[PDB]
């Protein structure tokens, strides 16, 4: 109790496949597909990830400017979660790709859902190294645009950024 919420070492199972990905222009071209879930425990005292609705790289096609629209699309109405967004950016001299984790959590969410995020907050962010930085959200008229996620990394000057051409 007084440690409050954890999260599970499981987590690493679908972490691990973000953070050990191929090139996304050779490999990951094909599995390009990252999406991930997290959601309360049973026991509302272990932080795991629950099947959800994801997109592949092939689904996003044309009709989707940037990934991470998906996510901001079905994205919780009262709820908090977390969303795993790899980082892409493009520059003159060359491409890379990274992870961030992202704190979802609305004013209108219940209370002791988000203090038991808060617990795990700080956990599953240690548990995390891969990420370059942690960018927190609250609203849904903020996080639609993915302007604001890929400018979480800054530099308008790169050629590619979370998708969205410059």
């Amino acid at each position: 109790m007084a440690s409050g919420v954890t999260v599970n070492d499981e987590v690493i199972k679908v972490f691990n496949d973000m953070k050990v990905r191929k090139s996304s222009t050779q490999e990951e071209i094909k599995k390009r597909k990252k999406a991930v879930l997290f959601c309360l425990s049973d026991d509302k005292r272990q932080i795991i990830v629950e099947e959800a609705k994801q997109i592949l790289v092939g689904d996003i096609g044309d009709t989707v400017e940037d990934p991470y629209t998906s996510f901001v699309k079905l994205l919780p109405l009262n709820d908090c979660r977390y969303a795993l967004y790899d980082a892409t950016y493009e520059t003159k001299e060359s491409k890379k790709e990274d992870l961030v984790f992202i704190f979802w959590a609305p004013e209108s969410a219940p209370l002791k859902s988000k203090m038991i995020y808060a617990s795990s907050k700080d956990a599953i962010k240690k548990k995390f190294t891969g990420i370059k930085h942690e960018w927190q959200v609250n609203g849904l008229d903020d996080i639609k645009d993915r302007s604001t996620l890929g400018e979480k990394l800054g530099g308008n000057v790169v050629v590619s950024l979370e998708g969205k051409p410059l």
